[PDB]
């Protein structure tokens, strides 16, 4: 279960799909 890099994610609990998390959207 990944995020679309873009979606809402989180600073401490992110799970972009491959690329991290800034100020609130996965990348």
């Amino acid at each position: 279960w990944c995020k679309q890099s873009g979606e809402m994610c989180n600073l401490l609990d992110q799970n972009c799909c491959d690329g991290y998390c800034i100020v609130l959207v996965c990348t």
